[PDB]
């Protein structure tokens, strides 16, 4: 449905207002891909932690955000290490099949260093994370069109259109039309 | 020819790769717009500095990229009140009107903390940027073009197209097809 | 040093390009002196409105340009009536001692309503005015000379000369050497 196009190093649509960059187990970063933190989704981060401490409730300033390829290996091997592999396929992402390679996806953590999970965080997450250009990426019961584990802690930024397609309670997926999914 | 959209706090345009962002004299940023430096264009600068050094160039590890609006307002007013309005139109730029707020802008420095501007180094770059994303955006003798004087030391990251752009020979303005020359 | 002739219903000095009236509180228009609003300067204040909006500002189109000297006693007597008359006396004009009766002035204005006062746009028109033929008529700091409060968002059309009394940092009274001041 939608136009996807492949830049060689990643694939991207066009949004209402700006390029997405779609990554995904059917749209891969290539291994080379590396293009670090995106220093205007970090500003936004920035602000949104602040926003939520405000609020009361303990989020720590220290993210998940930029993975490169190199270390999503480390991390992917590391699960299939401790847990075996059918568990890391479950929770982890093979290596250039992770938002996180992007530089614009974090996941918030809290003071006590676990991924934010607490259930009025989460939805505070869901009100308000537009106002600052993100979505919660992965939500429970989009698993099968997103292709990944419910990740309440997960911010994806995409700008402008942030506030239309949290109105719409739809996954990327789903609002842009591209497929998801498992690696097959 | 050239469609130019206002996406609100820039303009662009679309290249045969990606988008371009165009800001120039007749194509400002917003006093709000705030990218911070590219992390990929920074990336792909570090390569070339270190293809300098190696080809026997005295070239800094350090540059002048990102400005924000801000800090060009200060440097703008810096040359204003040391050599006077007239001059400071000549060699600096209003703010909101400096390629530098694009955060995909570089001012190569040489060891001894000057902008480069040596024959040799200036040529190299001429030859050599495209390989790297650059283009060398102020070209001798098209300031008329540009609206901008001639800088041997400044790259702009156009990506991809940066090879058939040297190409050319031509100014992004010419190459593209959009406005350029003086305010008005 | 200016010689300033009286013109009858007005008093003007000769510019380096073009004659320039002067209106102060040291040299009134008279009660029957009603120009209109000069159309040259109006097609000047048109292109430098839409030039401030393409660089982000929230500029209106409309303005407060010619103000008769019947307009100007309705607008002081509300001042008056309103504020009372020493407020009156500071920050509006008696009729015939502004400058908005030469049909050369011009007040900016935002889409909010209020007269332009915010710091980026007051500078855009410090920096950019003169390429219209404007200059910012009454600076803080020179309240001494030109005999005004400071109005960050009124422009008088001069021409030609704009750009070098722009680069001089000097109100038109100490540029052209005439004389300001209060109404005594
Ligand atoms: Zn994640
Ligand atoms: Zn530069
Ligand atoms: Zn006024």
């Amino acid at each position: 449905k939608a136009e996807v196009v492949n830049k060689g190093d990643y694939y991207s649509i066009q949004g209402k207002y700006d390029e997405i960059i779609v990554a995904n187990k059917h749209y891969p970063l290539s291994k080379d891909y590396n293009p670090g933190e995106n220093p205007t989704a970090k500003a936004e981060l920035v602000k949104l932690i602040k926003a939520m401490q405000e609020a009361g409730f303990p989020i720590s300033d220290h993210y998940s955000g930029f993975r490169s390829y190199e270390t999503q290996t480390k991390l992917y091997q590391d699960y299939v290490n401790q847990d075996g592999k059918a568990a890391a396929d479950r929770y982890s992402a093979r290596p250039g099949y992770s938002e996180h390679q992007t530089g614009l996806a974090f996941d918030v953590i809290g003071t006590d260093g676990d991924l934010v999970t607490e259930e009025k965080a989460a939805q505070w997450l869901l009100d308000h994370a537009a106002d600052y250009g993100f979505v919660v990426r992965y939500l429970k019961g989009k698993e099968k069109e997103t292709g990944y584990m419910a990740e309440e802690w997960h911010l994806r930024y995409v700008g402008k259109e942030a506030k239309e397609i949290a109105a719409s309670g739809l996954s990327l997926e789903e609002y842009y039309g591209f497929e998801g999914g498992d690696y097959v």
